[PDB]
């Protein structure tokens, strides 16, 4: 099956994580990291930085690749190849964008019920400073039917 490149960025500080609420459309109200498609004409890391900046107004001094996840959807031939990054080196104050409303969450209050269902599986690994490869099969946007998570030394 064919695949397309995407990014996902977690701003993860010692005691808190930044998530953004999706403001627009039928998917509004879901809370998640920052990211989008990787464009022709930018690197994966360029795309991750661009989406972070566009969505939260933040720039970073460094991004660390912590995961790679393949998403498959029931009835959909195209796969998502998602490169997952973490940062604790943001260079300003999170601010609202057209698309996302950033908010800080304490690490004992991660809003899993209001996040993409896959986050419940891999975000715990990220908190343990583990790197991973993942695969998730979705029914629609709310349900996982199959998955695999593997700890790796190198992403
Ligand atoms: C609006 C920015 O949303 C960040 C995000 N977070 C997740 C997530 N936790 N899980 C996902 C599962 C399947 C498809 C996309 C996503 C996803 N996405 C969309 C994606 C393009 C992969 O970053």
């Amino acid at each position: 099956g064919a695949s397309r490149l995407y990014t996902l960025v977690l701003v993860l500080q010692p005691q808190r994580v930044l998530l953004g609420m999706k403001k627009r459309g039928f998917g509004a109200g879901r809370w998640n990291g920052f990211g989008g498609k990787v464009q022709e004409g930018e690197t994966i890391e360029d795309g991750a930085r661009r989406e972070l900046q566009e969505e939260s107004g933040l720039t970073v001094d460094a991004l660390h690749k912590v995961g790679q996840i393949v998403f498959e959807f029931v009835g959909e031939p195209e796969l998502m190849d998602v490169h997952v990054f973490c940062t604790d080196s943001i260079q300003g104050t999170p601010v609202e964008s057209d698309e996302m409303r950033p908010c800080w969450f304490q690490l004992d209050q991660i809003p899993f019920k209001d996040m993409w269902p896959d986050d419940s599986y891999w975000f715990p690994l990220l908190l343990q400073k583990k790197k991973f490869h993942g695969y998730f099969k979705f029914q629609g946007q709310d349900t996982i039917l199959d998955y695999t998570l593997r700890e790796v030394d190198t992403v």
